[PDB]
């Protein structure tokens, strides 16, 4: 029993949550986590793609490998001496952290804000000693480099060029169970009642497994630019991606900032719509007056915060602050995806939307969180409306043959992708005819800028869903689309008059 | 006699200076202020559009209704008690300001920076003495809940269904009768000599009126879009915009970033091109040596700032600071506006650009600061060419009814708009050829990329009129309208030949 | 000899290392700079082209002249006491500098971190000496405006009207031989194996002569838009750009934001690179908790720096920072030049992947950086070749003079340039169908797309080179170059059978 791990998790994973030991729990989760029947490995299209060098770092349990260059037999202290000299940043930056200071977090006073680690320091060591990592009657020193490199509490000698490992989301999860079952508890939360998206999906659990599973991805040739996708997609692999590398701080990643480098750009701009908002830019004034220290479920108090967040809003449920960041979406990003509007109206919808009003309403009003959500969702059927118009059009320009080279200069995809009317993969591979203007035109309205409309929409950015974003452009498109329309209907009247 | 407030608002209200009481000046401004002949209301295309659920909060005054979900008759006292359960953040903001410390204020030192304040509050009380809201031999206890959303130093209980209200700009003015009169003497003030603008805009205080008297806000069916407009047009109505909302702190409005969510943008990226610039980038790096809580009078002495920003540059006149922040504009944003351009060696604005210099002079020589403003005029000059060269031939081509579609699919515009060539409503409203693509082109060339020229330039950001914005835009624009018209030229030649 | 100075600097200049003295030093390098053969004055194309007013600050050195306006002979002093009125804030923040502190600097611990200026005090009284500047048994009083504004160490009175000059780089270096020194040595190494680019450039020393030899800005009339380029290659003409005027803070240069003014935009977007990335990201989450006094030589120790940023990263060579940034150059931003691609795998560039494996290897393992600067330059690649296939195209259609107007409405280039296809002036300069829309597609998908493509890969930004830029635009351009070589391909057809 997690306290804040969903039954459901515990059902799917066959556990008795008043029975089940942390070394049991564990066990279980792992089990499904390093099974490729749920998403672990290469892929279905594993045949088709081969791992780059950095490969062995944004997938570490499928490529990563011990450096063979040092052969080095060393021991806890080894590894911090050597290092200080081969990699000093990285030994500084942990010997400033938490893990390389456990004694503080025991000594700490009751009236801290910070106390709560304490208690999390002592749930870590009985998780340690379910799993025998840990002694009854013993304390963890310290979290230092040979533990999580190699083994946990490890004591003796370890060979560098074949005992060394890459910390993976599990490795954390030997000492943090309560966080890595909240993530992985997505699997189970993000079920959609219509199939609209693929069971746990999108998610941060299941986000390296989405990417690999991008036909593209794996079809695509530049290896190089595909990669850049996978590094947007490895939170599934490793934990150091909100909290960074070697101090992993938990004030880090509660700022915005830590969730910009990914959520950011063409399809999906949260960070640029935030960043722009009147709750970002208070953020952005105010983030000297807060502690980011505090826990998100003290911030609006201790800590002082009055802005929301990028963490405070995704990761609060019913008042309760998880890893899970599934059991609230409703759009979910992209608006044209069959069945998403369709479903808006749904009691399953209602019920998130009256979760996030629970969130609204510790600052605004009820009426006033509802007056807005509420224009949220006709505002974005307002855009996706006007993408189906431009849709219809250049959807019937296929079905007559009529895109410019669809009959003569259209090459097929690559292998193992099939042929298709604005496809994915057109955003990523051209060749000739494939894909036509007006196809992807009328692609990037829906994956671009109506994607964008949303977010600007849900992010209170004015601009971002009016003039600056979604609609200016969109309207853009639908002009363009259009002008180009007629433009071919003329060609065609005189070619027939010729022949 | 308000000292700050111009002579002319004084003459427009009928009032004597040095006779006219402050229970006189307010009565004056507010009825001008809710007076529909000057801009309140609907406006003139009211028949035409319907305000949605969010606009009982963008315009109060015409919509708001108590929330008649709670039957409850409250005081004082029980509007923060019960607020601490219901919308807990926003008691505690408002516990932490200057309305809920009144005392601080009252027992300040003298050679405190913020002592002024002090007599900011004498001020206050003696307007609500003229007025009958404070008694002769009394003090104004605090500003809290009930004052705001019911009755200036309201006594008894008040009834929540009934009672409340939201506070708009004439509801602060009770006691900031000072800024208040400041704001609306830009109605007053900003009169231009040719009618290029109408009287009192661009600004403020008018700033709602502009955004219902556009003929597209008011026609188009998309209300949800449509509103996000209002909400960069609400200054009129409310004055928690720069200082926001229930902390209401001067030190963040007079922060760069108050300004951006509004300020920004394709037809206007002025946030962008401060931020940009050595100013904005130093403000960025310098923000932290700066006390903000120092009112802009004292900023570049006792405040340390050493760089220019927003508030700083546009609130200052001729060494005082107002709320008024029209004194000083000669181009209105948009170079290409009738006029404009052909005015710009009047004694108006000869005169006005005095006044800037007199603000760059704070810091650099008067020979540096007018080789740059001259720069500034001639090249949004050079910019303005490029735009009337691409428009000569696109407005033509709407001469000889050669637009695509023009004759045939050029659909008529939502009434009360009328039909025409480069209208606003085409950046906002598409249907089938109307507008033509040759046509937004011209257009966003001038809305877009000539606008974001200027503010370029008047924000000393290099890359904004060249490369980035400006000039490298409307570069592609023009060659791409050149480019069309000549293929245009030879299909028409080719028809002729078969017909 | 100064140590971090080239070898090649010493020989080029004629001097022997230990033999030249500091005077003997400093007259060779202001020989080569202020010599016309070098880089100085107006350029080759200087008959073409005329200074406009704000030229006399880009360009003092050839045409800043005194200010006639005030008929004013001062001394030290008044200098001061008439600004403190005339341009308060410059007298404010020069008083709050170093230059007018510099008994703080003698008086400093050997404990502190900012110890090490004590030392470059000494080394300036010393090359003051040996110009016979100061006495030798005598100190730099201060640096305050007469001497940097007239003469250095200047005592009796100076005519404002005949004697104020604008302090270049080499007034700088009367007193910062050192920082002068190791600019000025960029002409001497960053020389290319195979002459792609001219030999000391692409570099801050030779930045200005780069911008005036740039055809397109000496021939294009619009010298207001032009001059905006003028003002980010004003570097090698006077050195208050990293690190602002009259506060010449050195925390400043040290912070990324100094660079970003000119760093940004569309042919090279470091700026927004660099922000996004998680090394720029943790650089905005922690510069509150950094000391950025410290030289960079101990900013990841004494400073506690733990991300890389522009100055760490660009003045590092081989442990060594200096002001010259060229030693480290393989890419030198724009990938499509002749023989860049083609040398990136010589001994040449080998070399220097080695020095920037040094720079990662501070805080990254070898195998890991390497992993990434592999990725880097394969990805460039991939993005080069889409580029070369659109080329090809558009290119052949100039071969067959088939690019629209190309035969009739193709106005020649403003002189000295020369006509021909996809030119630089192209992005600056259009008259009817020169440039033609498919070929500024083809040079904005090289200057532009491509261009940030690499910028992205280089600083670590997924986004950067995937969707949101590089692959992203350039996908778009390839199918739109594609979909229009069709279009002209079918009316050919139509147009024979005409006739
Ligand atoms: C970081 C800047 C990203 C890059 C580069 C790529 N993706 Fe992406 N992707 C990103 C985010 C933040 C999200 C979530 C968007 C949301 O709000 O839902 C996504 C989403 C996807 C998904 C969809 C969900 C699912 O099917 O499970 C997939 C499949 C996906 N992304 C794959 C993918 C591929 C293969 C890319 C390059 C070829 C690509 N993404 C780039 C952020 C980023
Ligand atoms: C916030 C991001 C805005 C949105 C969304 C809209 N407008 Fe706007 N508008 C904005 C600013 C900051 C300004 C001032 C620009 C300047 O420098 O002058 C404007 C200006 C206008 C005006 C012009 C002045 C006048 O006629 O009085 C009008 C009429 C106006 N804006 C209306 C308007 C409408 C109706 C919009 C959507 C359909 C629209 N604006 C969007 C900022 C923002
Ligand atoms: C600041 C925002 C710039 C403006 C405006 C212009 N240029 Fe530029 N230019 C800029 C940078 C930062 C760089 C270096 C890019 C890199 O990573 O290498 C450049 C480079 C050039 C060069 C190339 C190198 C050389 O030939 O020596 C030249 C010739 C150059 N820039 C000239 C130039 C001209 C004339 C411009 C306007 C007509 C222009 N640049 C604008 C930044 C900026
Ligand atoms: C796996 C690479 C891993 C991650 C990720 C991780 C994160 C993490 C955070 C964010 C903190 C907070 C630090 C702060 O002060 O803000 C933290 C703290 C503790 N950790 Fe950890 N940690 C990772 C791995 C491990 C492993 C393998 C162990 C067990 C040997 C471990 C233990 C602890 C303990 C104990 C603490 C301190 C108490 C607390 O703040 O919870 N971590 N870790
Ligand atoms: C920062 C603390 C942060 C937040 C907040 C956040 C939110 C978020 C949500 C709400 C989702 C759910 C999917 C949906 O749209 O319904 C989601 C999904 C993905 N995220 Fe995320 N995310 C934050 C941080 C991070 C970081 C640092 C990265 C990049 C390494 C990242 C990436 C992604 C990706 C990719 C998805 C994948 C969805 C899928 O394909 O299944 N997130 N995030
Ligand atoms: C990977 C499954 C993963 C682990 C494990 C992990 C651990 C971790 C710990 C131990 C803490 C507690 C530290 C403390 O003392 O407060 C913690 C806190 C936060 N994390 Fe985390 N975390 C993992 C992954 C991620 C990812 C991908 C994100 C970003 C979407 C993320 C974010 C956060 C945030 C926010 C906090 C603070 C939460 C709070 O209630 O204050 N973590 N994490
Ligand atoms: C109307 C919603 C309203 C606004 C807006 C507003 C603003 C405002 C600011 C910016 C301050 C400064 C706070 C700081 O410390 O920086 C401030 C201060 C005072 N106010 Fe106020 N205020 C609004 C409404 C009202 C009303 C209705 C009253 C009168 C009952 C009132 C009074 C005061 C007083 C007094 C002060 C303190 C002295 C001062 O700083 O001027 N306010 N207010
Ligand atoms: C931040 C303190 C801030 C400044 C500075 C500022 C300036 C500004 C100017 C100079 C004008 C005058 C119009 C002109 O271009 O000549 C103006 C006009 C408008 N503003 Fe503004 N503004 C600042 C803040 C705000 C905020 C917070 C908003 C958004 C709610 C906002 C909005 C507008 C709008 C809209 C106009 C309207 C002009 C009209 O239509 O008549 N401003 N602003
Ligand atoms: C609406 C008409 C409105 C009112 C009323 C108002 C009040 C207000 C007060 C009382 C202050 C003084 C607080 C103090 O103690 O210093 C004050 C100060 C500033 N305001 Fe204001 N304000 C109103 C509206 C707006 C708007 C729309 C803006 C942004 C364009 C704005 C900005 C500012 C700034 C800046 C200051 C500080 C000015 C200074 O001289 O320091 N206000 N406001
Ligand atoms: C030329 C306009 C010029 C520049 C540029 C410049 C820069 C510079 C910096 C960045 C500093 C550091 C200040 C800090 O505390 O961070 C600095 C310091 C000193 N300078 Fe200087 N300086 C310029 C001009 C001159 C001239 C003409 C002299 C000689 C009369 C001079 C001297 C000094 C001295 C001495 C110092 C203090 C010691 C040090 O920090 O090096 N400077 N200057
Ligand atoms: C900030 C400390 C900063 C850095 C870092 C930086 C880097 C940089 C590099 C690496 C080059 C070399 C050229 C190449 O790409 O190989 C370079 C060149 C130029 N820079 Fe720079 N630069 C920084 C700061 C500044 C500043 C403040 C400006 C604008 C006034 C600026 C400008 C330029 C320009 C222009 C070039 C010219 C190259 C040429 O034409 O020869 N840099 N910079
Ligand atoms: C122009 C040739 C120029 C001079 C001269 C100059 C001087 C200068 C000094 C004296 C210092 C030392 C100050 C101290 O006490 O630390 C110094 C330091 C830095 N500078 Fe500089 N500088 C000149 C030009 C430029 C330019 C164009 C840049 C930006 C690319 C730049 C940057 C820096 C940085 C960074 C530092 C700190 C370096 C460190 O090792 O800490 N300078 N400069």
């Amino acid at each position: 029993d997690i306290s804040t791990v969903p039954d459901e998790t515990y059902d799917a994973l066959k556990l008795d949550r008043g029975k089940a030991t942390p070394k049991e729990t564990y066990e279980a989760l792992v089990k499904r986590y390093k099974d490729p029947a749920h998403g672990a490995g290469k892929g279905t299209m594993g045949d088709y793609w081969e791992p780059i060098a950095i490969s062995i770092y944004m997938d570490p349990n499928t490529f990563y490998k011990p450096p063979v260059s040092p052969k080095e037999v060393a021991e806890r202290k080894d590894c911090v001496e050597c290092h200080s000299d081969e990699t000093p940043v990285w030994v500084r930056a942990w010997k400033r952290s938490t893990h390389a200071n456990l004694d503080k977090i025991r000594n700490l006073k009751s009236d801290d804000p910070l106390y709560y680690k304490k208690g999390k320091l002592e749930e870590v060591e009985n998780n340690l000693r379910s799993m025998g990592k840990l002694g009854e009657k013993e304390t963890l020193k310290e979290v230092g480099c040979i533990d999580c490199h190699v083994d946990v509490n490890k004591k003796d000698k370890a060979d560098h060029t074949k005992d060394i490992r890459m910390p993976t989301a599990d490795t954390c999860g030997t000492c943090h169970l309560r966080e890595f079952a909240e993530r992985e508890s997505e699997r189970d939360t993000m079920v959609w009642p219509n199939g609209q998206w693929p069971a746990g999906r999108p998610s941060h659990a299941l986000d390296y497994t989405a990417n690999i599973e991008t036909t593209v991805w794996a079809t695509m040739p530049q290896r190089e630019v595909a990669e850049g996708c996978t590094m947007c997609h490895t939170n599934q692999n490793k934990c150091d991606n909100c909290h960074t590398r070697h101090e992993f701080s938990a004030a880090e990643s509660r700022k915005p900032e830590a969730c910009a480098t990914c959520h950011s750009g063409v399809d999906h701009n949260n960070w640029e719509a935030y960043t722009m908002s009147k709750h970002g830019k208070l953020a952005e004034m105010n983030r000297d007056k807060w502690n980011w220290e505090v826990r998100l479920k003290d911030a609006f108090s201790k800590g002082g915060q009055n802005a929301p967040t990028c963490a405070a809003c995704h990761m609060e449920y019913e008042g309760e602050y998880t890893h899970n960041i599934t059991r609230k979406t409703r759009w979910a990003n992209y608006p044209f995806v069959p069945g998403i509007a369709e479903n808006i109206t749904s009691d399953w919808s209602e019920a998130r939307l009256d979760s996030w009003v629970l969130t609204c309403t510790q600052c605004h009003s009820e009426r006033f969180a509802r007056s807005y959500l509420d224009l949220m969702d006709k505002g974005t059927l307002e855009g996706l409306a006007k993408y189906q118009e431009a849709n219809a059009i250049v959807h019937k320009m296929y079905e007559d043959g009529t895109l410019t080279g669809q009959k003569t200069n259209r090459p097929n995809p690559p292998e193992p992708e099939k042929p298709g009317f604005g496809i994915f993969t057109q955003l990523f591979w051209s060749k000739g005819n494939n894909p036509a203007s007006l196809e992807l035109k009328v692609l990037e309205m829906g994956e671009n800028n109506l994607a964008k409309m949303h977010v600007g929409l849900a992010h209170v950015n004015p601009g971002g869903w009016t003039y600056t974003e979604g609609w200016g452009p969109m309207n853009r498109a639908y002009v363009e689309i259009q002008d180009e329309y007629t433009k071919m209907q003329e060609l065609s009247a005189l070619q027939a008059r010729v022949n």
